[PDB]
């Protein structure tokens, strides 16, 4: 299925590894030029490396905190300088969170909301003109299936991704007038760096069983027994920002292996 | 992107026009054997002919009332009988509905239940186990967007939809054990024969502006203003059902331009 | 606070036992008049009495299957002749299912259709009218938790009571115009003689222990770590149907411990 | 029916006028004592006053701004001197917004999430300690019905409205163990003095009527045709905080006259 994206400029928030890199490698190989975004200078440089060679596409490095209103100005001066504008935004940076309400600090809340919510405004704010200017594009959130259907350990994660979620359905209806189409992805149980740390410092005490640990976590909580790789989630980023899904417009769209428990 | 189903058995239901005949086309383009089915032989050995002649696929027609348990027999003996067993299936036979609840008969109700769920549970019972033997597969329920959101002059088209939307999920949890997928996709407003029979109808006494008449439609229930075509909508069943969503189970997909009202 | 249905009249079905009888109490404390239907006429008599004795409100008994149109006649049949017409309708009987979609006759699917669906159509159908001349009223149906999210062994159940739901909130914006208000309510666990009768069956060969069942039963589904009993579920139904929610349309409102998973 | 309320504390968040003193009447008039809550002085002393004398409970006034963490220590310590600890937490403060996401200030987006979210955030750590200590309690938060479905104009009380809807399921979950119940309400159109202030502000050049404008709102939005009274909204916070509603745990309860479009 040609997907027409050929030449397009796609930015990816959080693509040095996980599944922004699955996501950028995925544009990548439909011809899309790239701009990654991530803090850590070196692995950013390895991933620019790799998807030049692998896939022959101009690929742009921007090493910032997105959830900094400087970082954000610096991602959109980039892309402008060294492209004119983007063609695609997909919003991946992100982190899972672990903490009560009755213990957390208000400035972890605060630092919660950057990240998942103010860095798509802003993002939105910074970059939506040129793309405009354009003739259109496309945009997704990454939130989560928490954004529906909470994990009890992280609170602050659950609201903040139920907040980026309403966020995009309100990008959506304001900017489909331009020709850009907003839509949300929730994935599921996606096995990525985290979870491998996690079951490891998790098993430590008790056989250090870090792969069993991971398949109880599936088998608890997804009828497909097991996590998504980052490349299979890749895969419906790619499909809804394409030529070929021009009429999803505010939709949110569950990646998730029959996780979510309700209709 | 490599949709992987070159070859693979596609059954589409309601697949002698509009939305389902697009469907067709769209598998047909990715290499997929097709099996029609609808109940007007004329126009199932027009779509079959078009298919084998633009897309150089095999296509098997059965033409049968999938609201009963005799076409549907029919239809799981045919694919028996020609290709072993089916790789994908595709419910798409149904139609629009136009009452009320003080009114209908309680037969019109029961048209719409078989139509909209019974043919759906039965084709799953006759199809499921060949697809087992064939390492698994891919199940699409094309229900609605008013199986959320109600439109109000159809009640048991809703009812019906929503009870379809419901069974997807949970044939979902049965039956992902045998690698098979199953999910639904609600469209919005598409393009279709019947739309297009409508809006002459209903403006044949004022003006004939049937085009007026649906742009009207659009402005009031879609964002994007416009209605889908139904290739657009393939486009998602194409994808859906493709080695490349090898992660989505048990999941609702919205394709609507952004006409869901809600989160 | 004052409810303000003293002296109005209040169909309740499967109001012999279980939840449909803790309604019909919670009624008659109210002081409204209570028509019980239920199928075993000693049970349902046994019922009246006890209201008729506890409450000294009237009851009017009409022994019936209400899953057939013959039965739904008999009951507004029977409320015509007796109080002229309902100002309040519960649609509550229903059961449980116990299937794999690959295993269920047709025959059960019909059944559980016509129990949880048509029947609430027709008696909405017989009922609408003599309530619509009374100056409005209220009409509940009991659907359930499983509406929405699935329980994995009784699919039949799960699509009939998603229908029903849906039902609801159609029925809701074509009678409003009537001062008729509509609205859904779904239930989690509610500790009834089917689920002590179940514990005990369950439990026959390794212990008895049948509280030790339906304890970890609530430990698994309910944040709040037990069932309800019917009574407090009772106040829900008794509250929705009362002059201090006049503002309560079309909604769904959950009874459920925290069981529902999702937002 | 008995709410079983006489003598509890019930702190209302934003209780001076409009929906908060509608409620805190509600609690009265069922012989709860009252803490309410707002900014300006003059306003809260006179309904605090008239509450007092209309209903005869106790009444404590606490003027602060409850987006602020100073605002919201004030009304902890005040509780805590007077009366040891609260029984119920009604979070209500809160305002509509009105913007575009293009052009909307990040300020504007703090100010929001301060006040709709942090503030109940806050309000939980610092009153649930103390309703643990009296046995357990009632907590509820007014999001709105743009909390699902969100209005064109206001993307930012869209978004944060969702975020507290999320929340409140969060602390649900957590605080039931300690028998504190948290539910959700979303209100639809409820005619307080801002929907007036506006119906004139956007009446004032084109004849002054008011009243039909907000007609022509309701007729837009909501089935029943009209707005609701704040006295018809506030019966089920009282309810849903009474001794009648003890299963109802994390849940979201709309009261939107059929506003809400979908299931
Ligand atoms: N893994 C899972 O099971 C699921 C993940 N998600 C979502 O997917 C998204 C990506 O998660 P995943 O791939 O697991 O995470 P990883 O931790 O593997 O990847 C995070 C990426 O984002 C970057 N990043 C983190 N914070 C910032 C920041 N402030 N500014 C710029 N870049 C940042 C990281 O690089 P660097 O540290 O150098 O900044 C890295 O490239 C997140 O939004 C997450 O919530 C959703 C559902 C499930
Ligand atoms: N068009 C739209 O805006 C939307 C449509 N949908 C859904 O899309 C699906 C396809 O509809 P659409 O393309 O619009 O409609 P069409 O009328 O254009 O297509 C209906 C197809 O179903 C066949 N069909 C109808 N009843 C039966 C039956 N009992 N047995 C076998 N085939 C049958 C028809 O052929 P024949 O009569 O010859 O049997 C025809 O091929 C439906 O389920 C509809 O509800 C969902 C959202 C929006
Ligand atoms: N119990 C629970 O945990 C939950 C229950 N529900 C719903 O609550 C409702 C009542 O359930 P519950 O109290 O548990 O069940 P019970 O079996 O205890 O009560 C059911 C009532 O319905 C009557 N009934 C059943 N079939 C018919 C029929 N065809 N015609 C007339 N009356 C009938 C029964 O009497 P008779 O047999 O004599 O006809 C009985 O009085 C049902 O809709 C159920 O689906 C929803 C969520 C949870
Ligand atoms: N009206 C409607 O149609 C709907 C309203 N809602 C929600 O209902 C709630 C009540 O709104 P409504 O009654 O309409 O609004 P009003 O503006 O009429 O009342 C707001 C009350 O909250 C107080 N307040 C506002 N900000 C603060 C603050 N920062 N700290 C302390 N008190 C504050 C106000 O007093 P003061 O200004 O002196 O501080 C006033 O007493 C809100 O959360 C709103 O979002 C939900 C759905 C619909």
């Amino acid at each position: 299925m040609d997907m027409g994206i050929s030449g397009k400029v796609a930015v990816i928030t959080g693509s040095s590894s996980g599944i922004g890199l699955a996501i950028a490698e995925g544009f990548a190989k439909e011809g899309a030029h790239i701009v990654l975004v991530a803090r850590q200078v070196d692995r950013l440089h390895e991933a620019a490396r790799s998807l030049k060679e692998k896939f022959g596409v101009r690929v742009l490095e921007v090493a910032v905190d997105v959830a900094t209103p400087e970082g954000v100005d610096a991602v959109v001066e980039s892309v402008r300088s060294s492209f004119g504008g983007a063609d695609i935004l997909v919003n991946n940076a992100g982190t899972g969170s672990n903490e009560t309400i009755m213990e957390a600090a208000d400035e972890k809340w605060q630092f919660y909301w950057e990240l998942h919510v103010m860095a798509a405004v802003r993002l939105a704010r910074g970059l939506v003109p040129g793309m405009r200017a354009r003739g259109g594009g496309a945009i997704i959130h990454n939130a989560s299936i928490c954004a529906v259907q909470p994990l009890w350990y992280e609170p602050i994660y659950n609201v903040t991704k139920a907040a980026l979620m309403m966020f995009s359905k309100t990008l959506a209806t304001e900017v489909i007038k331009d020709n850009i189409r907003v839509n949300c992805i929730n994935p599921g149980l996606i096995l990525t760096p985290d979870w491998i740390k996690t079951a490891k410092e998790l098993t430590k005490d008790n056989g250090g069983d870090w792969k069993g640990y991971l398949q109880s976590v599936a088998d608890e909580h997804a009828p497909i027994k097991r996590f998504a790789s980052p490349e299979e989630l890749a895969n419906f980023f790619v499909f809804l920002c394409s030529e070929r899904a021009t009429y999803s417009v505010g939709s949110a769209y569950f990646v998730d292996g029959g996780m979510l428990k309700t209709l």
